[PDB]
């Protein structure tokens, strides 16, 4: 279990390569893990990516929404709850990995600490139809590790948006105008990537699927040690009957 | 006499040096914009222009909703009036072609501003009404386009022009999401009363779809460079919504 | 008396929202500017430190000339005055104590300042006076600097700091010129009378070689972050202390 | 010689097509620069070798150091060794291959205008031969549009001598604004190795050589042609220093 990853990451990664890997992380809020950069053997992946087809199946949720706190942008997905994932014992105790957040601790130069609201310790979105999108938002908490599980072409939508060295205020979002003063960042994802998020500080967003295509990730979302008290009512994944949601 | 009058406006505004900054931004970001800091034309002109187009629109609106296979299949969602409509007006045919005008911008261009483009591209009024409403990922045939951003909606519902400057279309192999995923977007919000120059033909742009009913409505002169002095696609969807690569949603 | 009138000061001049806006800019540059559009201390204090440090120069000054090998053998070629001089200055080491500045400046940087470095780097005066006198392209060891840019030649004299942000600093092989061939390079420009923070672990920085005679003096505040606490110093590279440091070079 | 147009021809058309060139074009226009190296070569190694084993002659033969600041160009300095265009046109072979139509054909697709080699005279050629530390081309703009740059010998990078360059610029001889600029814009480093060659476009790209951090050589030739926007131009400014040393813009 670690004990496999340990192995493989020591095959794949040295001390130096590792800090190049934290520079273009803060640098642009992101870091992708592909098939020059793996950060799970494949069975691992296929294990996890295989819960998450169970998960599904069995416990989606669809969402369609504007959220109120992030200048009304949608949510048009399908979402699996935290509490649901939190089940797949795989899932939770990788999650809590000694050997997979030391690894990224190195990349974010501070410690992981797995320890966030029982409500956003996982979520899967899991988009289906045209125009579905994660649209423009900011995290509560300052890291996520992505799950690249099932990527549509690119030609069809499903890319990350990303503004990085931003923050998030829930009276005054002011993401339009962030858009018009900074440059967007657009990252491509294929099927089985991964990688690391600073959403505190990086606005992104998906882009809207163009057709009636398949696009599923896994989030693990993780606390700095800067992270209080929640606020905005705006827990939309949890709670679809939140105040700051608006139906469409 | 607008000649005249034009040419005073410009002289009060304008040196040869802050003109060949107009130019390096220009050809930065393939896009430079007239706003307060920087007008082109007295408000009285814009005026007379903007009411020759609520006209023109009132009387000549088309709605255009569709996909364009030379684009990667963007949409196109808008009401449209057609050039040949637009040259009725002889108030925005003759500033198209003023002398003034032309020999102002090409000092931003730095090259020759060619009033000779298609008859059917000279002008487009392009009108967005309803929620969705976007001018999807594109670029154009000819170098150049003069946009009169005659009524903008707020930032927060969309309308922003998008661009990408430094590209070129390739009609059999657009690329555009895989271009965007290699390089920087810019997003220029735009206010009611403001004029941008924009290199059409090498920055891949897009308006940004309104996020609610809202105005959005631009007069868009065209013009060529020498460098397009034969078209081609089938493409030419604002003069006949049946195109060949028009396909329907 | 400084805390209480600075942090009047401070008040008068920011919010926590315009605060955040900078430290939205402070981690994307690496750097930000506190010029006549963004003042930090009053002018009667900045004048004060000034006048310190001017005399710490006539007194202490030592010229350095100099190629360290921690940042591949880039030059310091300017006079320096030592921490320990520095230290003296009762004005200059209690305000960079204060905890009404250090908790202003930690609403851009997003952490705690530590006033809590080597007693050889709490701070540092460099006074450039020569043409092609320089200080070459480097990091800090520590998290923070403020920066005081007490006197600044004319921009076409150079004087600018150009910066690279989101880079990391190995003394055994710093890649300084292969870093700049992948990365842009901002410059800044200063003038006199400008602070600025700086986050020196992670930007790649210099500041650019004088083309006359001119005069640019600064005073550098150094202080820790939570992550420079506890690590050790490497390299033998302290220059500024020890001319003839292990890591220096003859020019 | 004389077939070798034929043979360039059919060295470019085994790793050029209109779509890959196409894609050089954008990034000609976006940084001014584009770098032909080991993954996209410009000429065969054998025409290269030819060309380097002149300009080592040229230069052994008459080389000429300068030491100066060029005011039109806000008193940066030019420190390093020349080789004048009327010395290099004497070479039947660099002279004919910077007029070949089938080189400045495949680059007119890069440049998407044509590219005219109908130039000053004292400016249709030039080898810069550093050797000391400090030696640098200082920042400038040419007074042409277009530049191919032969990288025949480069130092390690660690020793100095990339080429930076903010493109989109102008030059103004009588305010040039170097320093100002380089706080308004980025600044792009382009790294360099023996046997690289790069398109660069000099009238709109701010550029300089870095200095050498101490004694290695480096060696380009320049190949410098018109666009029409540079034909019957007035040259200004009386700072061709590099012709000559007692240039009117140039200070010792
Ligand atoms: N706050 C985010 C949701 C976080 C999902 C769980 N980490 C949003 O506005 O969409
Ligand atoms: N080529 C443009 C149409 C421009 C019409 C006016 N210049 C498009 O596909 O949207
Ligand atoms: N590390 C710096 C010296 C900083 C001393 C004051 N913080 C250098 O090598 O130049
Ligand atoms: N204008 C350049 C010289 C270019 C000569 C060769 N094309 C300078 O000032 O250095
Ligand atoms: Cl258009
Ligand atoms: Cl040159």
């Amino acid at each position: 279990i670690d004990e496999n990853l340990a192995k493989f990451l020591a095959e794949r990664y040295t001390p130096e390569s590792v800090a190049q890997l934290a520079d273009r992380f803060h640098r642009f809020g992101f870091v992708k893990f592909d098939a020059a950069n793996r950060l799970v053997p494949d069975e691992l992946q296929t294990a996890v990516r295989e819960e998450c087809d169970l998960l599904i199946e069995q416990h989606k949720e669809r969402r369609n929404l504007l959220l109120s706190t992030t200048g009304n942008t949608p949510r048009r997905m399908s979402v699996v709850k935290s509490e649901e994932i939190e089940k797949s014992e795989l899932i939770s105790t990788l999650s809590r990995s000694e050997v997979l957040l030391g690894f990224l601790a190195g990349i974010t130069r501070e410690e992981i600490i797995p320890e966030v609201s029982s409500d956003e310790r996982y979520l899967i979105t899991h988009q289906e139809f045209k125009s579905d999108t994660h649209g423009w938002h900011w995290g509560d908490y300052s890291f996520a590790l992505i799950w690249a599980l099932r990527m549509p072409p690119i030609e069809h939508g499903g890319m990350l948006q990303a503004v990085p060295h931003t923050h998030w205020d829930k009276s005054n979002p002011r993401i339009n105008q962030t858009l018009c003063e900074r440059e967007i960042n657009t990252h491509g994802l294929e099927s089985g990537d991964l990688y690391l998020l600073r959403t505190d500080t990086t606005l992104h967003r998906t882009v809207p699927l163009s057709e009636d295509s398949t696009r599923t990730i896994l989030n693990m979302t993780w606390a700095a040690k800067r992270d209080k008290d929640l606020v905005g009512n705006d827990r939309w994944w949890e709670n679809p009957e939140a105040e700051a949601a608006r139906a469409v």
